[PDB]
């Protein structure tokens, strides 16, 4: 199958990324056909045909509840050689041309439109209403519009007369070149947080809507469930998961053991608002490289409707073969990785109406074995604004989420504070700061203690260690498997925070009035505080502030004045 061209320097089975020609001809080739670098004059080698289209994607109904390969193809049955169910990639369509979709019209004849305007709605799943949009670059008068009825994606549902008089035929689906970012009016600054409902993240290391985050690879895909928790609970309407299986028999679990997963907000399946894109070891290198662009483009298309969408990537060892070298070492790959993360953001979308959408990207990276800088995570940490550091030692101590509070960071704390301050609690940022200071003090203290023993420690230092422990056990720790604590609403987060910090205030007060710490560690309210996370009524939690005050006051009257 591989012919002339100095014996093709790369893979030739069903792969891509071909570079024949003269000047600076880049990539792109399906089997033998693809134009990405303006063909007309690049035929060297064996017969190269080329249709003038680029690496498109096709965007419309049935993008949801769909598993694709890295360039969008099928949900394939397949089999196994010796292991379990695997994926190769079948050249099929992308969206069923036969399925009848229900089109609700949103415009009458004579309406002036621009690229982005919503001309119709299609109930795609029980969750997501699909929004049919005028493709970017198209504007004018609606001369013809469909009627409340059932149609397939290939049917023309609208016609637009452009300023020059050109009549444009527009359908329910639309192609867009991956590698070119879907346009928008404006990229908004980070301001609204992506609410995970996980205390440690939402409080100490927030993710912004349109933000960029990463989670490391000391893997234990089974030692961490935070990835799932993020997918289920984050207040994005649509999820695009690049399920890079390649990890034992992951693809088997990632296959038809996902439709059992329940979207906890609706009760319906999680798939009815999710698009899967597989990256197995039985796929071409280039069909993996293109996957993130296929993913991000489907993400961008959804935010254009005015949806918040989360894009979760999966590295699990994906360093491209890229054996070919000709022009010094081309170690510029970090730039295209930036190009990718650069496409993330909350934007004012196209359209006549003011409409906002976002694409938040959770990276989730992994180096070869140990040493977190070889060099995938090294480059990524320089690009992302948030890192949640999954720690194996923390996982062994059954501290969950195993998010290390000392090595994690988010550069969105200032960006999201005002939202928290205006909508939830005026003291939000003051409280996480104070809580972080406590946790930093503990870290310093526990180093010293390790050396010089716990004995010499004064009461004040023990008091800080007591409350730090509470902070770690009562707040940082969260039960993903509990009916109540699987999700913690903003309003609950700040309340739980208030009780803990108020107990701290009252502790340092009591110590300052010569109350022994052994007495405060015995205080009844403490064990109620340790239970908060399982109480669903925020008013009941809030009442522990008074209950604390009372018991501390009752402790003052047992002593002097």
């Amino acid at each position: 199958d591989g012919m002339k061209g100095a014996k093709m320097y790369e893979v030739v089975r069903v792969g891509e990324l071909g570079l024949i020609g003269e000047i600076i001809r880049l990539e792109g080739d399906k089997a033998v056909i693809q134009v990405y670098e303006e063909t007309a004059g690049v035929r060297p080698g064996e017969p190269v045909v080329g249709t003038g289209a680029s690496l498109s994607v096709e965007l419309g109904p049935r993008l949801l509840t769909s598993i694709y390969d890295g360039i969008q193809r099928p949900l394939e049955v397949i089999r196994e050689k010796t292991g379990d169910f695997i994926a190769r990639g079948v050249t099929a369509p992308a969206l069923p041309r036969d399925k009848k979709w229900h089109f609700i019209p949103k415009a009458k004849v004579g309406d002036k439109v621009v690229g982005g305007d919503i001309i119709g709605e299609v109930p795609e799943t029980s969750i997501i209403v699909h929004k049919i949009m005028v493709p970017p670059g198209i504007e004018g008068e609606i001369v013809e519009i469909a009627e409340e009825g059932d149609y397939t994606i290939e049917e023309v549902i609208a016609k637009v007369k452009t300023p020059s008089g050109e009549i444009k035929e527009l359908k329910m689906y639309q192609r867009w070149p991956v590698r070119v970012k879907r346009p928008y009016k404006e990229k908004l600054p980070p301001e609204v947080p992506l609410i995970t409902g996980q205390r440690v993240i939402d409080t100490f290391f927030p993710q912004a809507k349109g933000g960029t985050a990463a989670i490391p690879g000391p893997f234990g895909s089974a030692k961490t469930v935070t990835q799932h928790q993020l997918a289920k609970w984050s207040d994005a309407q649509v999820v695009i998961y690049i399920g890079c299986g390649e990890r034992g028999n992951e693809m088997t679990d990632v296959l038809e053991e996902f439709p059992k997963l329940k979207d906890p907000k609706t009760g319906k399946p999680l798939m009815e608002r999710t698009v899967l894109i597989a990256n197995t070891s039985n796929m071409p290198v280039a069909a993996r490289e293109a996957s993130i662009y296929t993913g991000i483009t489907i993400a961008e298309y959804f935010r254009d409707m005015g949806y918040d969408v989360a894009l979760m990537a999966d590295s699990t060892s994906r360093w491209a073969e890229a054996l070919r070298e000709i022009s010094g070492y081309p170690a510029y790959l970090a730039s295209k990785l930036a190009e990718f993360y650069e496409r993330a953001g909350r934007v004012v979308t196209l359209g006549s109406d003011y409409r906002v959408g976002s694409v938040s990207v959770i990276g989730a990276v992994s180096p070869p074995g140990g040493d977190f800088s070889e060099p995938v995570v090294q480059n990524t940490l320089r690009v992302v604004k948030v890192f949640w550091a999954l720690d194996a030692d923390l996982a062994r101590r059954r501290h969950f989420p195993a998010i290390n509070w000392l090595t994690s960071y988010s550069l969105y704390v200032d960006a999201v504070k005002d939202w928290w301050h205006k909508n939830i609690d005026p003291e939000w940022k003051a409280m996480r700061d104070k809580a972080m200071a406590l946790l930093q003090k503990e870290s310093e203290l526990q180093e010293i203690v390790r050396i010089v023993g716990p004995d010499a420690l004064p009461e004040r230092e023990r008091a800080i260690l007591l409350v730090a422990r509470m902070l770690r056990e009562d707040y940082l720790q969260q039960d993903a498997f509990d009916e109540v604590d699987t999700y913690c609403p903003p309003e609950k987060q700040v309340t739980m925070m208030r009780v803990l910090l108020n107990f701290y205030d009252k502790t340092m007060e009591a110590i300052n009035r010569g109350v022994p710490l052994e007495e405060i560690a015995k205080l009844p309210v403490r064990e109620e505080i340790g239970r908060m996370k399982f109480e669903r009524d925020v008013s009941k939690i809030r009442s522990l502030i008074d209950k604390t005050n009372e018991q501390f006051e009752e402790l003052f009257k047992k002593y002097g004045a």
